């Protein structure tokens, strides 16, 4: 038996799949973010996008429990800039944070995404997983056109659409 | 003298810029929900980005204009498709309000979306302008770069991703 499964049953439906509002409550239940606030229901929804390679617009228990356990590594990097137990890191840390975890990005890049997900100047606990979420989600959706690793991918203008408007 | 400047000097700072918040409480003061529900923060800072074209999060008067144009515009074709003022509208009417708003997308295309934006079955009317704006942002950055209008751009993964990741 899965220690997750019960979390899930608890708000799956009969078909075994949960939406964003349920995510957001069994991982609420989970207490995953473990000291944190919990996330949000637009941050679930992303959640769900970065795991639904279905448009179904839901996630099963298998997911769940990949979901989990990536969640489960980011907050452990986060909790690692995250001296002072604030639930906010700044911009700066954000830059190493993120290179640290993965993720392959230049200086710039780095920098306006540390940028657009500031509030006030630092970037919360919650911002930080919904940034993760959204740059996993299109790195896997950029990659798996780039057939040929090239780091280069000729969108047309209706998949750059749909492909970024459904993240 | 512009109408409209009598809500934007009452939220703008010092310098006559306004950040996502006090753009949220200006468009409220002008009252174009007008019956709807007004604007959330995060679908302005969504704005305030399709309108900052230098990431300083903020706007002067002149963008508050063009935007608050654009909205007015926008909520005129919501407001045809939502006839009982509901404040919503459901999937297969959007994919008929972004074909009349302008945009050219595939049916297929305003599907996914419509898909991704429904919630409970519907798209709200703030919903909605989330999907209009990032639309609007996405498709001036890519017209953007494809000044040979050829229908399709070759990105870059750090171009690609920053690109996005800042909408």
């Amino acid at each position: 038996m899965d220690p997750l499964y019960g979390y899930f049953a608890s708000v799956a439906g009969q078909d075994g799949q949960i939406d964003a509002d349920e995510l957001q409550r069994c991982l609420t239940q989970s207490g995953i973010a473990g000291g944190y606030k919990p996330f949000n229901l637009e941050t679930c929804r992303l959640m769900v996008s970065m795991l639904d390679r279905d448009m179904s617009g839901t996630m099963g228990f298998n997911e769940f429990k990949e979901l989990w356990a990536v969640l489960n590594g980011w907050r452990q990097h986060f909790i690692s800039f995250d001296s002072d137990r604030s639930g906010t890191v700044d911009p700066q840390e954000l830059q190493k944070a993120l290179t640290t975890m993965g993720f392959r990005l230049n200086p710039q890049t780095v920098n306006s995404i540390a940028k657009r997900y500031s509030t006030s100047g630092k970037i919360t606990f919650d911002d930080y997983i919904a940034c993760c979420v959204k740059l996993r989600a299109l790195t896997d959706s950029f990659r798996r056109r780039d057939s040929a690793q090239q780091g280069m991918v000729n969108f047309s203008y209706d998949d750059f659409i749909q492909c970024v408007m459904t993240v």
